[PDB]
């Protein structure tokens, strides 16, 4: 999916991910990638 966020913590990506409307937000190469349903 990919969101306009930076992976500071594997779990922090959840916070902007709920704004994305996705399920969870995992840490990707420096960035935050969300998991859809």
């Amino acid at each position: 999916v990919g969101i306009n966020v930076k992976c500071k913590h594997s779990g922090q990506c959840l916070k902007p991910c709920k704004k994305a409307g996705m399920r969870f937000g995992k840490c990707i190469n420096g960035k935050c990638d969300c998991t859809p349903k």
